[PDB]
């Protein structure tokens, strides 16, 4: 729409776009920060959606705000958090480091919108006002925090967590179906002496139940919230009890175990519990990294890799490109460097507030999309359909070198030594060596080296 | 729309929306790769339809593509770099490590499209074809490597060098216009012998000088292109000067110096040049991280910060926050940890190529947007305004004491330290001191006391 | 003045005067990179593990009581620092560590011979595999010795430096919970609050690292060691794994478990991963600490100057009060450290293959240095730092009360209309707040000083 | 045993049997954090640069001719090896390098007193800030030193093998020219190159990096030396600055020169952020090269197994080539350690403040580690693995012509169709490309041998 609407703050009348519900401050933000083109998640906007519905309800119970401007102002949140309202937030990552500026986009489209559900219009005529009533008790310094904590906490507990422990079922029953097949060890990237597909498979499902419970250590400091710290820590212009009534309020609001900080100079200070959640899920990112390099290096070929397993083949002779395990492994790599910056925003705060915050939020709610999504697609696309390439295990095992120490207790260390050694020099298997030097017949070749007894 | 059109791949048939251009294996790709909300950037996109015009002149020129398709692909092509299309490509960075989807994605687009200008429709029963005609003489394994060679070196020239060449011009007009203005410098950030405005700014300007020569060292590796080195970098299947001759029609249809890569088993096995051009942009992060702390702390403020410089302010007592520092301040941590994740990508190459190329691209193009933009927003909205606060600069010159050297050739080093000393004991400015010892007239201080004579 | 020493490539000429055998020598010149070791920690918990080691398969029947008893005796000598110049290995070898385990089987046999009245060398009455590798792999002993020397790192220095460092700067804040100073956000003057506010902020920082690091300990407790070549324990006995990690828990007094699975303990360095999660965690909050001191501390006359801290190094006398943050300068450049460190951990603990993670010197060499560097520079910043901590009562009250945010405490008085009025006077030219309200007529000085309370304006 | 020195805090007790002197001795007791020292590489810049600054000052009639040869005498001594031990100080201290540089000084000042035939101690006959450190800052000699090392670093140790095994891997990639293997590409089975082309690739990787590296070179040349306290130059000769960057250059032979702005100089260390993303390029490069070295010797039956290298670690007699790539390993190991050394390092970089970066000891201390690394790592891989790498013909040709690969061939003999049909039942019964042709009678063995040649398929 070309046409403008003249919205003022008390820097002034700047024009916004007539069918647009933001206000002065944010458009003095879409139009100061054109820098690149990453804007908030949708996300954390549902995020601040539910802080300002939270804060609102208090501030009511309070009686610092009336019932109809506080319902209203709930309302319109809750079109907000029904996906009505995606486009009223153009802002940039790339703000004020505060995220005062999404703050008070989110403040005026609340009371943009809050006035027109009372039969007012937008605008300067409007009947709830983005300070005055929406941004009511708080300061931007302890909004953005809080509404950091709220995506991260909910990201975390609704999609990633889910994601973890359906990947982790399937890798524990293909570790269980395929517990009896036998395959070459590799160390060093060397042939080494047997174990199970299932036992290799278990080491990547006990990697996971690791990280699931590494993830779970770090929510209880992400579930402290700023909120009521206002400007710098000291709560000053708040009622006693709304820090805590509007953390109980965000709790019943999400089902999540929020809770007020207690200590808001840290909260307001410091991305710190970010910065240690991150560390959890870099840790998760480098044992999907192995997971999936160890699935797509055994799937390799189908002639000359090491083709122990077969992968589903999603996209179009015998070329399988494992392209689950490269998206993966790709956002492994992603998800360390967001914790390189994460960690120099963390680290970098000062005095009473720390603003790096946009870049920081952006980042940890980056790698939460990558790992549960892509735990997601990695398993319903690769994971549930690993099947063993039962003849070619057994082809690699039977011609290794690795099974002769089952020749020891039968005719020696001397004598299974000088076998593996011929059979090394003359490239045969030890088979062919230990029948070549006369030492024992195929039969009791046969019938002494068993695989199945030398994986404990 | 709900309605579908069935298109077809070796694999078979799929439903795609009607009002769409894409075929099957875009599709394919939009379904198996729901991983976050990161996608190919509209620079990668044209970069991909300059790629595809290229090949298409070129392989008319060797008489391999008829000329009513090969103007009909090149048309398409203009339409995608018009941006008529930014639509018709959804896919994700999270996806074949090779970025064949996203190639494959250009050819479905531009066939069916090219089809149509040719009087023919999309789907199955098109005129021009994906694979045989769009990706004639070419594979994903040279076409996306040159594509984001292509993108990088016109993002860097085209947005980058310029942004950084007009930053650099402001704080030298700054430099020039403050060359006269003492102020006190500041060693771990303690006070410190003097220095002028002018000469403090003149690092920042060496240092964006020192910054634009690392960063042109980098290009003329950029500018080697993979294209011709098809599937593994011999050029199995393809004509001998095609090679030479579709860098030189790149370097024609986008007026830079692209040229064929001597080495093709480097192009398609590593991002090599990408890690070393980006280890110069991190170095200017470092550089522009500096300068952005330097210009909010000098103005920090108003009464209980330094404050020797005004900054304009943007957005709405006497509070400025210097918002465009912490913009820049924030897109410089982000550019480091991009860095991390593209050498890790860069680092994990295996045999004839490297599959972690959409997340290399990714990071390096936004790396290079951020830094772009992120000049570009800070010259305009800052830069162009600093301006010195000469009463505070002279009051804190003035009142430190850092001037009493200037003493020495008058009175000896003994007395001048013995002032030194007394003023810093007993609260008082170095001419209290002197002038309540008896050594020195009020007179003899102001005409001794020169920190004009200071700076060399 | 040498002796020649034998492996399965053949003889190889030893220093006589040394206790290492053919395998250490040869890995003396193949592996000439750079000047890294192994630290000290590290050859302690290998000691430690072989000490284990053959304590169980003496229990066990595997090892004679003679021998069993010598070679705890030889890794009893490491222990007490006796043969600190034995281990000559770099960090840059094999990526199972296999040649430091060699190299501490060698030492560990040919000290054992000399107890049990023989010589160094291949006369040796004990041997470097048969002896004391007897159950063990270099693959599961590694990291077996990376986890205790981890844990007992983290439980013995970091924790205890970090506890020591909170409780001083808890006495700070108790000691100063009554000095309204300003606040500053976006480094702009912010509304006030108490320095044992601020200061407090610290000291829950540090809280919650703790808890953090602690959190990380249990996984780091799991020890590899049982699971030999590939994780299976085949040529085990069926207890071993359970011995010998209680062995090391009773000799250490630290909670070892064995790993239930040795798989993942195999091929991954997880635990290491997710415990310096925790420690660049730490790095972030003590960077931001030690901001805020040397900011807080800048001066004397031309930055904050709200606290001061001790001056530790000399100055010249022409140039009095100067008082670098030196403290602070090697505390931040640490923290840099750390989070470097924390990269080249991620990416070695990404690149296992299959069984065996090889990556592992290095992801240990960083660890233990990430650890040294956070246990010895909190002790440092504590000890000539922070203990020494104290406000500029004077400066902390100018820069309060000539400041402009005292303003809202007459909106409740005069209105919001007339204290906006007083505070753009003041901004405009130049005055206090007081001379801005008095030159207006909006008050009289009493009622300036009765209204405008910072105390009453900390929450 | 024991001698008394001073310095403006008062008297300390300094070991009689070292030549360092009351801040150095200060130092000891307030830095004791992990035990990272600085480099020899290091200490040598800063003798260099105390050389330097004599010489220049004994020319400008500064400093007194018996003073600048003792000075100078002393620097020699420390640049030949005989004073190693008395320079006991950690990375981690003040960020300017101040207590560096005053070791230094009061090592040389002691030293240079006994040569003019005096003692050490404060009877000494040279002075270490009076005449050591005349015309100078630690703040622009520490820069000076880190630029100093670091370009003789890349100059004398790095480029060097760099070259060398750039010219080793050209070698082999000439013998191996006419090998054709088979391509991978994702992992998977790939149209054929041979092994000499894709050796190439490796080749122009090492001799892209070798450029990059050169570049960044002009900007390390750049010295601080004459910024003194700010970057204005106070209190020095005008000439004083071109001077002793012209005696660097001669005594070093290498292209020195003042820095064009010393307010850049100071503040920053942007040189070698960026010199170090120069040597972050080539750890990927060499991590690149290290692992596919790796995977081709993988085996020796159930991996890759195209290559052999050499064995040079023992192993046992009932593992037969089992062969670990333990050059490789420790290759990976250390590039991932330049990856993490590089963050570390633009954190410093990033941190500057007005006119000083203190993060200098931190930046130096990686930058010169990643410069010993890389290039003995390169000097290690070259001599113990690359010039060993040799082909494994019969395997190469087996893995290429028991593939599905050469298919193709057959297209412009018997059309697309036919070929595809070939390939899909070798594929589905487990048929060699020529098994299934001969199956389905589209060829003859002679047809197949005719038309199927990968020596024709490599460009």
């Amino acid at each position: 729409m070309n046409t403008v609407r003249s919205e003022k703050d008390s820097m002034g009348a700047i024009d916004v776009p007539a069918d647009k519900l933001w206000g002065a401050q944010t458009q003095r933000s879409l139009e100061h920060f054109r820098i690149s083109t990453e804007k908030m998640p949708t996300s954390l906007i549902h995020a601040l959606a539910l802080t300002k519905r939270a804060a609102a309800k208090v501030n009511e119970d309070l009686g610092l705000l009336s019932e109809e401007k506080a319902s209203a102002i709930r309302q319109a949140a809750d079109e907000v958090l029904a996906g009505q309202h995606d486009d009223e937030f153009p802002l940039a990552i790339w703000q004020t480091g505060s995220g005062t500026q999404s703050n008070m986009n989110m403040n005026e489209v609340l009371a943009n919108r809050a006035s027109e559900l009372l039969g007012g219009v937008r605008g300067m005529e409007r009947k709830v006002h983005p300070n005055d009533d929406v941004n009511k008790s708080q300061s931007s310094n302890d909004v953005f925090p809080t509404a950091m904590h709220v995506a991260a906490l909910l990201a975390l507990r609704k999609q990633l967590i889910p994601q973890l422990k359906t990947l982790t079922q399937t890798l524990n029953e293909k570790s269980r179906a395929f517990a009896d097949i036998v395959k070459i060890g590799r160390t060093h990237l060397q042939d080494a002496t047997p174990l199970t597909l299932g036992q290799e498979i278990s080491g990547w499902v006990a990697m996971l139940e690791h990280n699931l419970k590494h993830i779970e250590y770090s929510l209880p400091h992400v579930a402290e919230l700023a909120l009521g710290g206002t400007a710098v820590g000291t709560g000053l212009n708040t009622h006693p009890e709304y820090a805590r009534r509007v953390a109980d309020e965000l709790a019943v609001i999400t089902c999540a175990p929020f809770v007020t900080a207690p200590n808001k100079f840290e909260a307001l200070a410091t991305c710190d519990a970010l910065v240690q959640a991150h560390g959890a899920l870099k840790g998760l990112a480098a044992s999907l990294m192995k997971i999936a390099n160890d699935v797509r290096w055994l799937a390799s070929g189908p002639r000359c890799g090491i083709g122990e397993i077969s992968i589903p083949e999603n996209e179009p002779p015998g070329k399988v490109n494992p392209t689950q395990c490269e998206a993966l492994t790709m956002l492994c790599c992603q998800v360390m460097g967001n914790d390189v910056a994460i960690n120099m925003g963390g680290a970098s705060g000062n005095f009473e507030l720390n603003v790096f915050r946009p870049m920081v939020i952006h980042n940890f709610l980056q790698s939460v999309r990558l790992l549960a999504d892509g735990m997601e697609s990695f398993n319903k696309h690769c994971a549930v359909g690993i099947e063993p390439n039962r003849e070619r295990i057994n082809q690699l095992l039977n011609e290794s070198l690795m099974l002769v120490t089952a020749l020891n207790t039968h005719i020696g260390y001397d004598k299974a030594a000088e076998i593996a050694k011929k059979a090394h020099k003359e490239g045969l298997t030890l088979k062919a060596a230990a029948l070549a030097l006369g030492y024992l017949s195929e039969a009791e070749f046969d019938s002494w080296v068993r695989p199945e007894q030398m994986v404990g």
